[PDB]
């Protein structure tokens, strides 16, 4: 297990995100369903040039899987899945300019709901959720899991758990307040709301 400091700026971010008073929590669903579906995009744009990409599987969807006795809502996708490389570092370089525009915007009148203008929507998880993990396979690395509590610090691992093909899992280990997410009717509710003409299928899995 390897533990990095967050930059700055992120940091400084996910101490916002949980802070503010800010009731709209429900647009978390919203940015890490576009999150998914632009690795979907990614994933079908590559396998026109190459179609072996898909060698680790054919079909581009997204599945929620509320979970009420792990207390856990998991977002999973088979788009390209991420390279150690881009949780460590890279995805993190690129948003200290989003983090740092969002910020400036708050500031000047913006409010939390808009934080997908600036790329930095996977950090609206932490409205809802007291830790996320991430589970990822890209074609051209292995499996990894990344974790954070925030507290200025997030973890990666190799994942030793069920082999996943290629795409992400989000799991948000939700705080106890925020249950609402894991009923039927509140995800059916946000996905027809923010997320109705997103194109892939979604799939809401039933307990
Ligand atoms: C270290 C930071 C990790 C944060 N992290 C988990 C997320 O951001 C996140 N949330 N849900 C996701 C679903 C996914 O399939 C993927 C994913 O596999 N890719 C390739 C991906 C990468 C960047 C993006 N942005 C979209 C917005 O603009 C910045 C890049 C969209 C997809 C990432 C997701």
């Amino acid at each position: 297990v390897e533990t990095f400091a967050f930059q700055a700026e992120i940091a400084q971010l996910m101490s916002l995100i949980i802070n503010t008073f800010y009731s709209n929590k429900e647009i978390f669903l919203r940015e890490l369903i576009s999150n998914s579906s632009d690795a979907l995009d990614k994933i079908r744009y590559e396998s026109l040039t190459d179609p072996s990409k898909l060698d680790s599987g054919k079909e581009l969807h997204i599945n929620l899987i509320p979970n009420k006795q792990d207390r856990t809502l998991t977002i999973v996708d088979t788009g390209i899945g991420m390279t150690k490389a881009d949780l460590i570092n890279n995805l993190g370089t690129i948003a200290k300019s989003g983090t740092k525009a969002f910020m400036e915007a708050l500031q000047a009148g913006a409010d939390i709901s808009m934080i997908g203008q600036f790329g930095v929507g996977f950090y609206s998880a932490y409205l809802v959720a007291e830790k996320v993990t991430v589970i990822t396979k890209h074609n051209d690395d292995e499996q990894y899991a990344w974790e954070s509590s925030a507290g200025g610090s997030f973890t990666v691992r190799t994942d030793t758990g069920e082999p996943m093909g290629r795409g992400t899992k989000v799991i948000l280990h939700l705080k106890e307040d925020q249950t609402e997410y894991l009923e039927e009717r509140r995800i059916k509710e946000i996905v027809k709301k923010h997320s109705q003409f997103i194109g892939y299928p979604i799939t809401l899995f039933v307990e």
